[PDB]
C-alpha cells in the first residue's frame, strides 16, 4: 500500500498533520527542483510543479468552504432574524422564502461535497510531499557516492610481516566470533560473540558511553519496536518494497516495528512535546540492539560487514532556532567520533557525502570509513546528520521560550560506536603473525588484558546428522 | 505441528530422543507426577502414549524383518539363476516362486512406511508436550504452596507512606510511560539519566561480578528459529504466544526472545563439549522481548522489553552436578541482591509452577515497599536433561563416548522489578532516593535529586487548551 503513516495517524487525530514550509517552496521552485534532481531520490523535478499545485489548489478550496459557511451563518440569520418578525404565517411563504433560505439548502448541498473533496485533496498533497526531501546544504559535493570528499585522513595503514587475515578467521581460531552452523538457529548472517569477543563489544560500548556521558550527553534508554510513524517521522520507510525494516506479525501485533537504530526511539521521545530554550542544546546518548533486514544491499554472507542486529550507541541532539546551532552540532559529534577512533589507535578517513547519498532527512551528512586490513577496504563505521527540521516538522519536535512561544528544533544524529565493523577494524588492524590480537590501551580495562590469545576450553564438536561419514 | 518434528523432518537435525525406558519402566510414578504438574497433559494420556511408543517399536522391527526377507530372497534368486545355468530359468517354478515374494515383500514394505512415518509423528506431536521429571523435595500444590527456604534484609522504615516507584520516577523524570501509545504501545517505557543510569549499573554490577567469578560472557542472537524456543520448553505455536514473531509474509521462522537463555540454548544445539570444561558457566546481557498477552497498565512490573543478564549453565553426567550448579547460581543471586541492599525471600516453587522444562526451580522475590509486597525479580532452574535431548546439547565423556548433558538457567538481573524494589526501598520523604554503594560508582552520586532539565511539555492537539 501507499498510505502514508504520518498522515494516517494524523487523519485518526493522533497528531497534528506534518507542518511543511511550503512559503519558502512556493517562492524558489526552481531551486528546489535543482537540488530535488541532485539527490536522485524518488521524486524529480518533474514532480514538484504538481505538489505545488495541489497545495495551492487545497488552499483555494479551504477560501471557498470557509465562504460558504460564513455564509450559511448569514442565510441562519436571514432565518433567525425572522422567528420574532413577521412570523404569524407570512414568513412561511414570503418574497423571501424561495432564493434567501433555499440557498439555504444549496450551500449544505456544496458543503457536504466539499468537506469531502478537501480530505481527498488534503491526502493527495500530503502522500506527495512527505515524499520530498530536506534541503541540501550549499557545500554538499553534487554526485553518486564516489564523489563523496575526503576532508581528514588520520593515521596510516597498519605493516605486518605477513598477509593479514580476515576477522572471521582471526576470530574463529581464537573463538570469539561463531558464524558456521546457525542457518537453522539464528538464519543468515547471524552471529554470536564469545569470550575476548563478547568482552570487546562490552568494552567498545562502555568506553563510549563513559566518554559521551562524561562529555555532557544525558543517558537514555528507549523502545526498541515502535510504530510505523516514527520511523516515517525520521524520514526512513516502514514499507517501501524491499523494506530494511522488520515488522512483527500483523496478524497478531498491529503496528510494531523493530528500530535500525535509536535514533527512531529518541525521535519518539521528543514527539509532540516541546523542550525548554535553556535547555538547548540537548544531548542525549544511547545504547540500543538494532535490527536491519538488510535486503537488496550489498552481498556479505559471511564475517560482520552487514549483519541483521547488532549493538549500536548513538548520539542525538535537539538544539537552536537555526542552522547555525545545528551546523555546529553536527561539528561537534563528528569531532567526538574522530576522538573515539583516534583513541582506539585506527586508520580513518572522514568524508563529505554526496547529494545522492544525503537520503531524505539529512541536510549534510559527514561519514567515517576505517581501514579494514583485512577485508582490504576502507569501511563505513560512523555517519553523522543535521537534519535541520525535517524531523521535527513531521514529529512536531519544538521549543519553547520562557514567554511559551513554540519553535520548530532541530535535530542531529550520529553514531557513537557501532560495535560490527569496529571489531572487524580492530580485529585485523591489531593482528598478530600467530594469531593473537593486541588490545588497544583504551579497551584493556574492560579486557583485562593487553593480548587475545588462544582459549583453554575446548571448541564446540559439531555432533548432528549434517556431516561427511 | 511441532517445530520440533518439523525440523528433524527437513533433517536439519535428529529427532528428540526422550528416555522411554525410564518412562515405560516406571509408569505409574510418572503418572503421579505428571498430575501433581496439572499441566496440559495427565495420567489419562500415559498409557496412550506407551502404546503408540511400543507400537512403533514394533512397527519397525517388522520393517527390519521384511526388509531383511527381501535380501533373503533376492539372494535365494541369484543363487538359483547361477545354480541352474539354464537360458530358461525364468520358467522355472521356483524361480517364479522367489520373484512373487520378491514383489510381495516390496508391496508389504510401501504400506508400512508410510504407517511408520504417520505413527512417529503421532508419538513426538504428544510425547513432547510432556514435562521434565520432578525433584522429590519439590512443594505440592500452585503458587500459594511456594516454600520460604531463606528471607535477608528488613523491611525498610519510613516516616511517610511510601509512594509507587513510577510516581517516585516520573517526578524525578527518569521514567516515562505518559502518552507514548501510538509511538511504542502500551507497557513501554523510556528510561532517562539516573533513570538510564541505573540500567547501566545494575547491568555492569552484575557482568563485573559474574566475568570475576570465571562465567564466560556471550552475545546471542536476538532473532531465532522457533525449533530452539520449543527446545528449551517454551511454545511459539501456543495460540496465545508470549513470542513476538517477524511477520511471516516477509521473513521465515524469526522470533525475538523473551529471555538469553534462548539464544544460549541455541549455542551449543547439536555440538558436543569436552567433559575437561564442564561446568560450562556463561553469562549475557540481552534485551528481551514478551507479548505478555495473558495479563498485566501502567509500571514496569510486567513490560514488553526490558534489559537482563542471565546465567546459563551446561553441566556433569548427572543430576549431583547439575544440582550444585543449581545452587551456585542461586547463591550468586542472592550475593547480587544482598549486595545491593535490597529485602528478599527465596522460594522453593511449587509442583504445578514448574513448567515443562524445570526440575527444580527457585524463586527470588524483593520487597517493594510503594507495591506493598513481595515482587519475583529471579528465578533459577535446573532442566536436567530436558532441554538437551530435545536440542542434543551433548558432552563427550573420558572414555570418549557422547551423552546428554544438563542445562540450568538463572536470572542474574533483570532490570524493570529491580528499579522498582531499588526506587521504592530507597526513596526519601522528599522525593530523592538514596543510591546503593554498589551502584555509585555508576551512578556518580550517592542520592538521585530533581534534575536540571525542565520536564517536556506536551504540544499536540489533544488537551483542553
Ligand atoms: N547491517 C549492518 N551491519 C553492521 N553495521 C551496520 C549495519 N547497518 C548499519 N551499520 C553500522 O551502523 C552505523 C550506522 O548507520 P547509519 O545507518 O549510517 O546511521 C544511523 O543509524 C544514524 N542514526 C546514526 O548512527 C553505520 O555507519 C555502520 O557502521
Ligand atoms: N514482562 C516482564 N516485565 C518485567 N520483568 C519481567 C517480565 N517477564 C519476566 N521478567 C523478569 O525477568 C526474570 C525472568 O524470568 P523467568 O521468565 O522467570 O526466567 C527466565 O527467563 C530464565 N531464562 C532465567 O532468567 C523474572 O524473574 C522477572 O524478574
Amino acid at each position: 500500500q501507499d498510505r502514508n503513516l504520518l498522515y494516517e495517524h494524523a487523519r485518526e487525530g493522533y497528531s497534528a498533520l506534518p507542518l511543511l514550509d511550503m512559503e519558502s517552496l512556493c517562492a524558489y521552485p526552481e531551486d528546489a527542483a535543482r537540488a530535488l534532481d541532485l539527490r536522485k531520490g524518488e521524486l524529480r523535478s518533474k514532480d514538484l510543479p504538481g505538489i505545488i499545485s495541489t497545495w495551492q489548489e487545497l488552499r483555494q478550496l479551504r477560501e471557498q468552504i470557509r465562504s460558504l459557511e460564513e455564509e450559511k451563518e448569514a442565510v441562519t440569520e436571514a432565518v433567525r432574524a425572522l422567528v420574532v418578525n413577521q412570523d404569524n404565517s407570512q414568513v412561511q411563504q414570503d418574497p423571501q422564502y424561495q432564493s434567501l433560505r433555499a440557498r439555504g439548502r444549496e450551500i449544505r448541498k456544496q458543503l457536504t461535497l466539499l468537506y469531502p473533496k478537501e480530505a481527498q485533496l488534503e491526502e493527495q498533497f500530503y502522500l506527495r510531499a512527505l515524499r520530498l526531501p530536506n534541503q541540501t546544504h550549499p557545500d554538499v559535493p553534487v554526485g553518486d557516492e564516489s564523489q563523496a570528499r575526503v576532508l581528514h585522513v588520520v593515521g596510516d595503514k597498519p605493516a605486518f610481516s605477513f598477509q593479514p587475515r580476515g576477522h572471521l578467521e582471526i576470530a574463529e581460531k581464537l573463538d570469539i566470533i561463531r558464524q558456521k552452523r546457525l542457518s537453522h538457529v539464528s538464519g543468515h548472517r547471524s552471529y554470536y560473540l564469545r569470550g575476548a569477543g563478547a568482552l570487546l563489544q562490552h568494552g567498545l560500548v562502555n568506553f563510549t558511553l563513559n566518554k559521551l556521558i562524561h562529555r555532557g550527553f544525558t543517558p537514555m534508554t528507549v523502545p526498541d519496536l515502535l510504530r510505523g510513524v516514527v520511523f516515517e517521522g525520521c524520514g526512513m520507510t516502514p514499507n517501501a518494497k524491499p523494506s530494511q525494516i522488520y515488522n512483527i506479525d500483523p496478524s497478531r501485533f498491529e503496528d510494531l516495528n523493530l528500530a535500525g537504530t535509536a535514533e527512531v526511539g529518541l525521535a519518539g521521545y521528543f514527539m509532540d512535546h516541546s523542550v525548554a530554550f535553556r535547555d538547548l542544546p540537548i544531548r542525549m546518548v544511547c545504547s540500543s540492539t538494532c535490527y536491519r533486514a538488510e535486503t537488496d544491499t550489498g552481498k556479505e554472507p559471511w564475517g560482520l560487514y552487514r549483519v541483521h542486529h547488532f549493538t549500536k550507541v548513538e548520539m542525538f541532539g535537539v538544539t537552536g532556532p537555526g542552522l547555525e546551532q545545528s551546523s555546529e552540532l553536527l561539528e561537534e559529534f563528528l569531532s567526538l567520533q574522530m576522538e573515539i577512533l583516534t583513541e582506539l589507535g585506527l586508520h580513518f578517513r572522514v568524508l563529505d557525502m554526496p547529494t545522492q547519498e544525503l537520503g531524505l532527512p539529512a541536510y549534510r551528512k559527514f561519514d567515517i570509513e576505517a581501514w579494514m586490513p583485512g577485508r582490504g577496504r576502507f569501511g563505513e563505521v560512523t555517519s553523522a546528520s543535521n537534519c535541520t527540521d525535517f524531523q521535527s516538522r513531521r514529529l512536531h519536535i519544538m521549543f519553547q521560550t520562557e514567554a511559551g512561544e513554540l519553535q520548530f528544533a532541530h535535530t542531529v544524529n550520529a553514531t557513537g560506536c557501532a560495535v560490527p565493523r569496529l571489531l572487524i577494524a580492530l580485529l585485523e588492524s591489531y593482528q598478530q603473525k600467530d594469531g593473537s590480537v593486541l588490545v588497544p590501551p583504551a579497551l584493556q580495562p574492560y579486557l583485562g588484558t593487553d593480548r587475545i590469545t588462544t582459549p583453554t576450553h575446548v571448541p564446540l564438536q559439531y555432533i548432528g546428522p549434517n556431516q561427511p561419514q
